[PDB]
């Protein structure tokens, strides 16, 4: 058969566009979501027009038992997996002094713990045909301060560190692991930020490139990192931000 | 007089940090999870230096135990000036063998602890116009150490939390940083199946020509809480004899 | 002015630069080959590229001299009338212990490895404006940010090269010029013969790279090709490390 | 009595560092290129602290003048324990306006100088048990500062040379590191056509709620030469009030 790709959180936004790009390149697709079922089924219908097979799996990736159920479905339906894009994220955006334990656990479980358990199940499927590629999506708040972003920034720093440990430990399985970090993108996720207009204004005005990052720019780097043209890039996080992080003022 | 808490100060780096702060006149809170005998021995040594000591058993992996410990500090000393986040644990095995409990145990003790300890520290620090927070990290936050995934991932989280705390606690005049060490010959190395490899690497490959010692880590902590480092914020200072520079 | 896009690669008579130029030619770019002394190698290279059905200009220019750079870009404007891609690849160096370094060793290395990018980028930007933009990619190594034995002159020059990459990436952005770099681990090429510890570098790369093999010229060229492709237009002032995971390790 | 050299110590950070070391008991070598009166005033101030001072005119962009200066230090004091590479100059212009003379000027003074000065320092230090070398850098080494290309590129070269020197001088018992600052309101800042924007950005956006002062740079230099920083090697410590953490 043909190669298969899973993209977590692919009902909308970056994940959806990544799943479509992989489908355009001949991959069968696993679409994943937590609650936005209608958008997930609509994405699946769009992608099936390309002549690939699509499996839609509801699985909150913050719960390893749901991860394991999802991968059992992938194994039953396709019997293989070749590309895995860890893209889903959630979070609680408030000042650090107001954070509660549930806010930390929710965010860390979905955004960083997910990669460890998805990577384990992905590797077991990838070993069947000789390897594969894993790419995670991160942001500038892993290494810099974004206002109100503590829970998510800390999870993304864990995610990038996990990307390094997996990149070393899964190399014997011929699995290539890396991450792509973005500057701000005008998706539904920005609506979580009470300072949404400030972020957009800053991206529009202060990005050296002269425009904001778009979903296509993140997808283009994902595509490269799964393409076989990037097999000796390992454990790296590539920053796609139009040059915004280079500045001071 | 000012008061300092060091989590995990029954032995190793934390014990030495607490002793150094006592030598500097700070009253001390010693904290442990199970090593009570060692914690009381440490408290006895520190009272010889002429400061007061409070010993608190509190597993920092549990926010409720954290809150209890800072309630005792408020009742005993009524203030806090220095907080060193030093306690760590972990499960050291290959990534494919890790289970959810191994992740939760490690992330709760090593990284979640700083969040809840920092919130409680800040509440006490702002009573007297501020304070300093320093956390202890290692080269595995940014590089690969064998079987160290749970711990390395938690130290990367801790350094990122250090950056977020350093910005958001600045209005309270609290100065927050971290110190990352190369390998040190403490009881922690007993957790590693490759202990002898780590020591031999540190001995032979460190440019300085010797291993990092506890004293080197404490020297940087002492600098970071001294008032001479108040415009260093959110930084992780690497103390490794130059080991991480090499790319053999 | 040429109808098809045109690319310059400095130091393209052999090694990574030669391979990058052949790759760009395979993708339809007309090519400027550049060398300082290896004229025969540069001419054989151009002959292989002409068989791909693109035009090739061969220019001798020591890129450690800004005057020779200006002459080179004057030849490119005269022959092709445009430049769309510029890959700053040439390097030289003096490999010895830091205590044995003399001023001439520093000047030679900095001039060819780092100063070259500034003046080549200025001249490239002037040509790139004829068609509204372009891409500049420089080649660096792990010695920019780490210690590599005997590599002080070159490592310091590559750190300068990577900082110049960031400054150019910001300041050339209004001209729609995208500037980045690619940093490699060790590759079995003619350049390893410059190292008195060549065997130790090879043993290390072969034994300690997580990928289980050494970087090859092809892996460098694959990244170059991506960074000039239009798929990387919002990557700016970054250095992408291509080392099989080697730099991740400690022990 | 140990001896310390600080390049460019007629005014600004270099002057304050020389004063601080003199307060700590070091004999001092003051260095300048053109500000003779200022250098002489500085020496007079320092002589009042009870230490010996040597004033040496040497343009550090010229390795022959560097060699001459260290011969004078050897003859006068017979030793050197601390060397602070602080002198800098530059040409602040957009990248398209830069000429080869602007590059050579800036690179010779800011980066070439550390190589040759560290070579001569090491020959003196290794004769007497070793020493410390600290260079001063800025955020422009790793970030973009407007018009700062020549200086930012030279400072990236300086931080790389700091790494290479840290490794290769370790067998001589010489500890080499760097300190990178945010903006400071010194005479150097008047070379910037956007000085007012740098000052406003530093005052408004630094999380600490104030600008870095000369004293904060000096405090870190003092640490990095002190014995308490002997296992910090080839690191650049950022002193910027947390400014570099932000995006916006
Ligand atoms: N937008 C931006 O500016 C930037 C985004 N990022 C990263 O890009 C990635 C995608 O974000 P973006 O596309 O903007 O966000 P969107 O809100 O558009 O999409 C998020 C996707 O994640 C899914 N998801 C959320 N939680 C879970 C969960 N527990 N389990 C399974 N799926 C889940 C959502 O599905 P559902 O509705 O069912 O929850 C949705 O499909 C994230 O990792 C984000 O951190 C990085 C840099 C910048
Ligand atoms: N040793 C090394 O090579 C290096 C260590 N580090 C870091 O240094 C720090 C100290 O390690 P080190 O001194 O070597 O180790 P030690 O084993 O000597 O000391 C660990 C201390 O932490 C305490 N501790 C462990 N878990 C908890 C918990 N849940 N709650 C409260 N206290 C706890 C221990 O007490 P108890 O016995 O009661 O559990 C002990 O007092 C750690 O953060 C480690 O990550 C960093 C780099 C290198
Ligand atoms: N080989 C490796 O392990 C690695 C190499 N790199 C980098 O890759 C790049 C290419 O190296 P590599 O292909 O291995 O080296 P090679 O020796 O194979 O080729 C070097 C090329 O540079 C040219 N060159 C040297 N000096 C000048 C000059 N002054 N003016 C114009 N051309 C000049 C040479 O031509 P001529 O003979 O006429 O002088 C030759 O064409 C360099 O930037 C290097 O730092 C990076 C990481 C690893
Ligand atoms: N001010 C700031 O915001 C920041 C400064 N820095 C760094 O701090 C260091 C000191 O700068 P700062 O104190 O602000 O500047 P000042 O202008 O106050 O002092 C500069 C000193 O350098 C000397 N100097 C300049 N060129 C030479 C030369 N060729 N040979 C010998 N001495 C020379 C000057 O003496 P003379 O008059 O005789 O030439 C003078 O004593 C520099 O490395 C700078 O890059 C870093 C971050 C921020
Ligand atoms: O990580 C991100 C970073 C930025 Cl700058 C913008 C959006 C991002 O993505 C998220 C942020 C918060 C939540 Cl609740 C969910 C998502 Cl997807
Ligand atoms: O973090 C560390 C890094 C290193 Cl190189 C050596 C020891 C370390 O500390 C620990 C490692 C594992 C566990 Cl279980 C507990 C501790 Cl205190
Ligand atoms: O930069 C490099 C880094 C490595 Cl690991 C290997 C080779 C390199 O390339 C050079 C090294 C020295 C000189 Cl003189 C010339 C060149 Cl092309
Ligand atoms: O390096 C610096 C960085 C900053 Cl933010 C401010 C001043 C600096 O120092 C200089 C900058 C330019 C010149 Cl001509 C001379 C010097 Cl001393």
């Amino acid at each position: 058969q043909n190669k298969c790709a899973l993209v977590t959180g692919s009902s909308r936004g970056v994940g959806k566009a990544a799943a479509i790009r992989l489908a355009e390149n001949g991959y069968n697709i696993v679409i994943n979501y937590a609650r936005s079922k209608k958008a997930a089924l609509e994405t699946a219908e769009e992608i099936e027009k390309l002549g690939v097979k699509v499996l839609v799996v509801k699985a909150n990736v913050g719960q390893p038992a749901k991860i394991k159920e999802m991968f059992q479905q992938i194994d039953e339906t396709f019997g293989r997996l070749d590309v895995f894009v860890n893209n889903a994220a959630s979070g609680v955006l408030r000042p650090v002094m107001e954070l509660e334990e549930t806010h930390w656990d929710w965010t860390m479980n979905i955004n960083a713990k997910a990669l460890l358990f998805c990577a384990q199940e992905a590797a077991k499927l990838m070993e069947k045909n000789g390897g594969g590629h894993i790419v995670s999506i991160s942001s500038l708040g892993s290494i810099r301060y974004l206002e109100n972003y503590t829970t998510v920034g800390v999870s993304k720093a864990a995610l990038e560190a996990l990307t390094r440990y997996l990149a070393v430990e899964l190399s014997p399985k011929q699995i290539i692991v890396n991450a792509v970090s973005g500057g701000a993108i005008d998706t539904d996720a920005l609506k979580h930020f009470p300072n949404r207009e400030d972020l957009l204004e800053d991206a529009r005005q202060n990005t050296p490139a002269g425009r904001m990052v778009e979903i296509k720019d993140m997808v283009d780097t994902v595509e490269f990192l799964v393409s076989s043209k990037a097999d000796m890039i390992r454990g790296q996080t590539i920053i796609v931000d139009g040059g915004r992080s280079l500045l001071v003022l």
